[PDB]
């Protein structure tokens, strides 16, 4: 099951994604054939744009201080991102109803939120895709 990290400390915004490679590429086993590669390529394409992928409002005016992709694909894939936001108060709904279409093998992601108030932690599902910040 893929695992989604979210700190928020004042104007920072992390995400921290740890997922199965099955989740985003549609196999389990290392990219040897030119189909395989095609197909991390696809998702690599996709964990490339955040703000599209985590659908992050654009009125928080967040934007990328920085971004690392991992895996042996590039199975495990791991996905860092530190946004910059000028209005996180504007921060109110994560919603990864666009992960779910981008990433349609991907059923659960457990999603732990931390930050000055203390821990949440959701399982979000296609269905109820949204957590309160």
């Amino acid at each position: 099951v893929a695992q989604l990290n979210v700190a928020l400390d004042g104007k920072t915004l992390e995400l921290e994604l740890d997922s199965p490679a099955m989740n985003l590429v549609g196999f389990e086993h290392a990219a040897s054939t030119d189909a395989d590669k095609a197909a991390v390529a696809k998702a690599r394409a996709q964990l490339e744009k955040p703000l599209e992928l985590f659908a992050l409002p654009v009125t928080a005016g967040c934007s990328v201080a920085s971004q690392e992709l991992r895996s042996p694909l590039f199975a495990d894939i791991h996905a860092h991102y530190q946004l910059s936001c000028e209005k996180p108060e504007l921060l109110k709904l994560l919603t990864l109803a666009e992960f779910f279409k981008r990433f349609p093998a991907t059923q659960k992601i457990q999603v732990q939120l931390i930050g000055p108030d203390g821990q949440k932690g959701a399982d979000l599902a296609p269905a109820s895709a949204e957590l309160k910040l």
